[PDB]
């Protein structure tokens, strides 16, 4: 029973690109196909957001808001001044004008997109105090995203999200490995990193930072520049927010809204040793993560940061423990799924035996029925009721 008709909006993580990009190879489906199309085909209106993969959740949230209702992206004057990037970014037609007219949406987010979705909701409802103050004080204008009072989001579903960050960021060679992961994902799309394609192919959307791939520059080369850029060296980055300390900081202000349903899906593609207590990558995990990231994730302990044995189980990219919802520096409630989806709390939907990329189809896994997974999910979302009544 379909209790609602709101559309679904897909939101990628630290890798991701629009439907026209990457020669049509979809982030949402990868080698499996087109998740969006599947859903639409089954009666579930579905759209796709594309925002800065490497940008800070804040940056992304602003981009998302503009992309959704239309308009010129406004990163906030206080923010922009604080971090040293442009206040105004690209312009968007707007995907869903129904939003300004009282319609709502369901957001389905992968990886870091989960952090972004949460933030979007928080800003939409509550705005930003810092933002508002600075405006009043300096006589500058404010985006409605900073004011609050919106009623746009019915639910948020996160999949393989580092709510509490990912120890991946602690690798000695994280900078280089992280970009190799981007190269990996290009590779998946049948796209080379040593070729100076004239077409855009994969736009990092770094307009605020004044960065873009140049004529004659390969992705390898471009990445070499990015590594030394503010989108990697500043705190206003995905790098920072993805870290354990960064995620905590974000958790301190990004709270679950009582007017919104939250569903959390975890992922794991590992086994435990006996002699070590470490977690190891399972056969089938994506090649990149199996060699380069999983070993580390499955063995990295840090008493100070709070990284114990609980954090070892991983999906090749994110520690499973981080995925059920924000906990580090968080007041949000998390409840194990009991058949009943509850509002204003993290409905912990459990852990699935799929890797970070398999779950979106970017890496194959013939044993994972992806279509069924998204379809079951869509039905869940579409079943969500406006309100409830106590009963025995
Ligand atoms: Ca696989
Ligand atoms: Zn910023």
């Amino acid at each position: 029973s379909r209790a609602n008709d709101a559309p679904i909006v897909l939101l990628h993580g630290f890798t991701g690109w629009g439907r026209e990009e990457m020669f049509g190879f979809k982030y949402w489906g990868g080698v499996r196909g087109d998740i969006e199309q599947w859903l639409n085909d089954n009666g579930y209106r579905t759209y796709t957001l594309a925002v800065g993969p490497l940008s800070s959740n804040w940056d992304r949230a602003c981009e998302a808001y503009a992309q959704l209702v239309g308009g010129t992206v406004d990163y906030g004057a206080a923010h922009a001044a604080k971090h040293g990037h442009a206040r105004f970014g690209r312009t968007y037609p707007g995907l869903l004008p129904e939003l300004k007219r009282g319609g709502r949406i369901h957001i389905i987010a992968h990886s870091q997109g989960g952090q972004t979705a949460r933030m979007l909701v928080s800003l939409l409802e509550n705005g930003s105090q810092e933002c508002r103050e600075y405006a009043k004080a300096h006589n500058v204008s404010l985006s409605p995203l900073c004011e609050g009072g919106h009623h746009f989001v019915l639910s948020v579903t996160t999949i393989a999200t580092p709510h509490d960050g990912t120890t991946l960021v602690n690798m000695v060679d994280f900078t280089d490995r992280f970009f190799d992961l981007q190269k990996a994902v290009l590779k998946a799309a049948a796209v080379a990193s040593n070729v100076p394609y004239t077409s855009q192919v994969y736009d990092f959307k770094l307009d605020q930072w004044g960065l873009r791939r140049q004529p004659g520059e390969s992705f390898d080369q471009y990445f070499e520049r990015l590594k030394r850029s503010p989108v990697w060296t500043s705190t206003d980055t995905a790098r920072y927010d993805l870290s354990v300390p960064g995620a905590e900081k974000l958790n301190q202000w990004v709270k679950a809204s009582p007017n919104t349903y939250y569903l959390s899906f975890a992922t794991e593609r590992t086994y435990r040793g006996a002699l070590t207590g470490n977690y190891y990558p399972e056969l089938g995990m994506n090649a990149f993560s199996a060699v380069v990231c999983a070993p580390f994730l499955g063995s990295y302990r840090n008493a100070t940061l709070g990284i114990d044995d609980r954090w070892l189980e991983n999906d090749g990219i994110v520690n499973a423990f981080s995925m059920n919802g924000p906990k580090r520096g968080s007041t949000d409630r998390i409840v194990p799924y009991d058949g009943t989806i509850k509002k204003g709390v993290w409905n912990d939907m459990g852990t699935y035996n799929v890797d970070h990329l398999e779950v979106i189809g970017v890496d194959p896994n013939p044993l994972f029925d992806i279509r069924a997974f998204y379809l079951r999910l869509a039905e869940q979302l579409a079943s969500l009721q406006p309100h409830h009544h106590h009963h025995h």
